[PDB]
């Protein structure tokens, strides 16, 4: 993540800048990211002055090509956050990929919400355990969150608790557009400080609560800017659907199918992801987050 | 195709000429066909001059005209990438056609994604099997390429995958204007370089809030900078539309649509909907791990 | 038409003459036709040698007053090309007429193309059928000329495929301004062997694509030289518009409204053209080529 | 008119003055109104002959002072073809002047070419009702005269309409040059018979390449050859011009001037901008089958 | 004006004279200015006689010195006829100035025209109002000359109209020699009835249409021959020329530009005029003649 | 000069006198000057009797030789009005040469006209400052002669304007020969009163129709005369020809030519084309409402 203070170059004042930010960039990405007109439109951005930028960022921010299997390199050199259970992670690679989409879905209770929560914390972790080192944005579009049953999966893994919430950005979502309000306000926190994953759950059921078609657009709409902000910042975003499913596969580049297992195990496939290969194996669910049976 | 560089002759310069790259023109076909006005504007290019190069780059590409028949031949023997499936390339009379645009529309896992990739590979294949034995240039709007993906693929054409790959110039584009600059840049590589064909996928973000009218604009200055660029370099543009003036922009301006829905399991149909000498027409093909084909 | 070669009197030579070739000129009626200063600057025509020339075209070619009533008989003793449907010629008046521009418009794909590809044939046809039994000169600008969809219309009409085919002229023209450089091209071909026809399809098009102004003379300037061929050799001109329009309507003394009608049906207006009535009516389109329902 | 054989005599042969056809002039006004150099320059012409013409011409052809009421009246007695339009004539002041050029341009298609047509019949309708029993002469620049399309004109005024026709002369002038070469031809005809309107239908083609200060010339020496034909046959000329020095060497030589803009549906607006008599003055009129009328 | 007729004395009978209209002098100004030679000329003119005669006339016409502030009184005592516009009279000095040669020119239509018309009939009026109560001849070269445009004019002076015209010798001049045997023949008039004012309008253009250097004597001669008019009888002369203008310059005693002020109004400059001084000042025209703002 | 009346004596009276002012000469010079023959031929002029005059003026009027030095001496002693520009004086050599005729000819409005009007005053100025103190003969051909012009010029030079006016003899001539009949009459003035310049503009309407060979000739009758005057009476000749044999006749009877033509705006500027003393030299001055002047 390459701040925008580095674009303040050959021209560019933190006051442009400035005008940039309240604009809705915030990071080179951005810029470079950013549509031409969409710099033009931010008043006082002088149609050369644009051009300044979207050049500088381009020197910061790769935009070109390089060879596929170029490409596949700089891909896999990737951190990757921890489920907390081997037969889990074993099937996921090591864990869940950063820097793209995971989506979790199932039926009601099938372990999901669960594992956010862990994920949610082994993402504060040090990279040599599982983790991410970084903090956490969640959204959370129920209202089934409850801080409380974090700190005996912090405890788990060591982490002084009212501490390890304070390294926890939490939002309820109310309405389908504000769930997209917050993306962006969520940009000027990733921009100020670390994070190491985003969560979003569950990014549908706002969407049939509070036409379809208006509907299959605000969601992609969604689908998409998560995912920039996966680019834009490295994080790992994690969705939950359960049981329009469409848009979310495509923007989505692993696929996890969760089911009920019996008691308190659960089974869950890797039902197409890229690399890795389609096959199901079992977890389980305590009282201090995912784990092993 | 004929290199710039061919030009520098009787007066014109490698400066004269570098004016033209920074310009737009990549090749003496874009000289040829490139109106004349067009090179006037170019800073720098004399009305003398112009009329100079337009002249040479004439001497080096023709542009007159042919029997029909005569020209009805070197339509077949032109190449035609290959689907992956019998029932498919015989259903685009043997495969995705090169010269031409060709539309793979239809909704969102429909099976259009999964034949880029072949398409990808195929493309790197010998003439006698299918193939066009050029490289391939592969534009990303979404995200969802996956490399990995493509040695399975490779695999089964047979083919040192870590070697395909290097044979596959990979863009992710993050805005409409960058899907463009990208064109350009690279025509400067398959003017270094024989590629084979040009996959954007999908064009139609073009279409995104990242009115209108100004957006059908803009899909329509590409989708003919890709028809160009297939002018240019022979290759084949091979271009994803997603249902989820404009599937029309589209209509217009593509030489071969083919849309594509949902069959039953991992199989998928697919009409030939609309496409000049091809018959309309449907057909079942399948998606597996080592990319399309047969049933 | 008379070829230039009939010139060679009474003190041009074929050498003189070689000068006008190369020049531009390809029958008397060119000569006739161009203006003086256009011999004058012709490197090697003398002042006095330009007017022995304009003076014997004038002879050969007629360049002189007639009565108004006299004119219509030399303009209905003219070939008419068949379209292909009882109904369309029967409202054409038997079909294309030749000598003249003759403008098919519409919206896209509303029946158009799919005629001048038929007429790219019936004009190869023994004029007692409906033919004009010479050559085609087809102009296609957008791309979408496929030669294979020829046969089969031919066949319905009875011609060796493969040497019917060999029977027509393409171009693609890929800038506005090459769409004329071919129009002379083609005048140096109308002039070796006898054409029946010409089609550009679209005039249009190429001139939107590659200020207005600027365009809008170039274009009636082109118009013009089609008109002229069109007198220059006695073929028939058809040309495509798809929805500047004027400049056609102007210049086109035929024009030739086309709309969607039912499945494969199509209505099509004779809307304005000098002595036919405003009549609408139905045809169709087939693998063969126009045809009645 | 007087024809040039009214100069036959004491002294003056017909070889004399043939020798003036084939130098330009066609009627004694020619000769009168030609300057004396004009006839000098005649090979043939003795300094002391052409004296014996210009002197002889002047008898036939006055040229003298007159009040400027007396002159008012002559001008009030002046035919006036007809639109066919009551709208249209009553801003005319009762039609086309005669004796004098009348440009009517405007956009395509706004009704010029059409108002031409009825004109062109108007013209061989009786003085009382409109007319000027007189030919018409019609000289086409473009190519878009078919006669076809005024026997439904004739009709509306009643006249054998195969003899209507017969009735004028048309020519269609391929060159900028032999337009000209026509007004000359057309001037050994007006002498023959009795014609009552002239058409150039569209002397701007002047100006097509086929510089601009030789064309802004060229254009001149036409409009007063045409201009000159006016004084000599009585007639009216009528010019279109249209849009799509240019419009001035039109502007100061032309005495009316219409311009004509295109109305809702086949209405059409129509302007009297600048004519020395007549009010600016605005009105409408319409297109139908028949030719020009009003709404 | 001393007619011819007052020199029938001593000798000179009515009948030498009579010799002398019909071959050109029609004014005791005519002959003390024409030449002994053009006299002598005169078959029938006896080189005696005609002694007798230039003597006589020579009694009658000053051709004499003067001292030159004696010539600037008999000069300023002259009769000003009046353009129509307070701000335009109190710019030439009262209105265009009579004996004199006084010549307008401007680009086309900027209102010169307009004021020859005006001009032409304020040369009517009584000399109280501005007028100089006689005739008018008008020569017109291009052919715009229209009497329609001057009733009103006349009525705003009140002017039995239909009277007023018969007030106006109209002549069209077709070729620029043509332009001067009319001047002869009207003197002829001049010398029946009493003009107050000749319009040649205009001077050039008939020149340019139908070598220089010819040209250029043909003109001058001209200007010359308009300015002894003016000697002749007291007329005032007023040429326009539309943008060899020194020709016009040289005999034109009085100069005045005008330019295309706005809407309807004119500017109009006074450049070089002896006595007065260089001011420009606005004018304009309206349906019933020039006038003021 | 020595009026006539002074050869009264031993014999003659002023009534042979008389017989010689009506025949022409005006003053003992012209008596003097004039060849012999014509006196014998004046009607009552007895061959005893004209000897008694010859030889009578002979004896008040040198004619006879001088050294060179001793000519040159008078030469420089001689007034030379000026011009009003130092830098034209400057190449006058001081101004206009009297005694003798200068010619100034060149295009329409080139300067020439508005000179003459300043000298016409110049000539009434001081000798100290430049003037000859001697009034005006100004003959005026053209008509474009307006006192009211001068006063601005006399005021520059300090003179009461109504009063210098009073000071200059105008004379407009509307016949070829008329401007010679005045000359004579501008005799019996310049024998009254003193003036010091006279100024005929333009002297080349001698070649007007109001042939050549004798209008040729007429140019010369008149120069001579002209000259003539200046010998007789001291002043200043100054002659203008307007370009718009020939100019020979001029070139060889004229002492000093000056051409000139057109500066930019309101400079002019003027070159010494040929003139015995002299150096060929052309310089710039220019013209404001009060008169000629430096830039």
């Amino acid at each position: 993540m390459v701040p925008i203070e580095k674009l303040q170059v050959n021209g560019i004042t933190m006051a442009d800048v400035k005008k940039l930010r309240e604009s809705g960039l915030h990071t080179a990405e951005a810029v470079a990211y950013a549509p031409r007109k969409d710099l033009l439109e931010i008043k006082g951005i002088s149609e050369a002055k644009a051009d300044k930028l979207l050049n500088e960022a381009a020197r910061l921010v790769p935009m070109g090509f390089v060879t596929a299997a170029d490409f596949h390199m700089r891909r896999s050199e990737l951190i990757c956050l921890t489920t907390g259970s081997k037969n889990l992670d074993t099937l996921l690679g090591g864990g869940v990929e950063t820097g793209s989409i995971t989506e979790l879905f199932g039926e009601f209770r099938t372990g999901k919400s669960q594992l956010c929560h862990t994920l949610a914390v082994t993402c504060q972790i040090p990279l040599d355990i599982g983790g991410g080192e970084g903090k956490c944005l969640y959204i959370d579009t129920e209202g089934t969150f409850r801080p409380v049953r974090l700190v005996s999966i912090a405890q788990r893994f060591g982490l002084d608790p009212d501490d390890a919430l304070n390294n926890v950005a939490y939002a309820r979502a109310y309405n389908a557009d504000h769930q997209l309000r917050l993306l962006d306000a969520a940009a000027q926190m990733m921009s100020e400080s670390r994070f190491s994953l985003i969560v979003v759950d569950s990014v549908m059921a706002l969407y049939r609560t509070d036409e379809l078609s208006a509907r299959q657009m605000h969601l992609a709409k969604f689908m998409r800017a998560l995912q920039r902000l996966a680019d834009q910042f490295g994080v790992a975003v994690v969705v939950t659907n359960q049981v329009g499913g469409n848009i979310m596969a495509h923007s989505s580049t692993t696929r996890l199918g969760f089911k009920k297992g019996k008691g308190c195990q659960r089974l869950c496939k890797v039902v197409d992801s890229p690399c890795l290969p389609e096959a199901e194996c079992v977890f389980a669910i305590y009282e201090d987050g995912v784990g092993d049976p």
